[PDB]
């Protein structure tokens, strides 16, 4: 298991523009596309970040094209920010897709602002880092997922996803 397989289960393959826990209009692999209601803000975004009149349908090779960038984005998101760098260098490599699948999900500055969790997994605190995570509108409102990510971080192992 890698951060690619876990983040592929995680958020799953659509080709057709939908929307995610948040009623955020995303495409392929968990890409957001944009915050406003408007689909066809949407749309004008994904030919944007395609480069053609997609009419809002991809094809599988575009969604992982869109993937490999998001990917490293997050891990570049993460190495280059002060807060969250220093707990990356300190975590094992399970824990440290864990912090990628995170980043990737809600972004640089939205990982940041969790720190009391931070804190504790810098501390090595890992049942309590996994009760204080669950404490959090990113569980209530989408929480399969969470609880994966939240596991994952508490054994250090890849068991929720097997
Ligand atoms: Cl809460």
């Amino acid at each position: 298991m890698n951060i690619f397989e876990m983040l592929r289960i995680d958020e799953g393959l659509r080709l057709k523009i939908y929307k995610d826990c948040e009623g955020y209009y995303t495409i392929g692999i968990g890409h957001l596309l944009t915050k406003s209601p408007s689909l066809n803000a949407a749309k004008s975004e994904l030919d944007k970040a395609i480069g053609r009149n997609t009419n809002g349908v991809i094809t599988k090779d575009e969604a992982e094209k869109l993937f490999n960038q998001d990917v490293d984005a997050a891990v570049r998101g993460i190495l280059r920010n002060a807060k969250l760098k220093p707990v990356y260098d300190s975590l094992d490599a399970v824990r440290r897709a864990a912090l990628i699948n995170m980043v990737f999900q809600m972004g640089e500055t939205g990982v940041a602002g969790f720190t009391n969790s931070l804190r504790m997994l810098q501390q090595k605190r890992w049942d309590e880092a996994a009760v204080n995570l669950a404490k959090s509108r990113w569980y209530n409102q989408c929480p399969n997922r969470a609880k994966r990510v939240i596991t994952t971080f508490r054994t250090g192992t890849w068991d929720a996803y097997k």
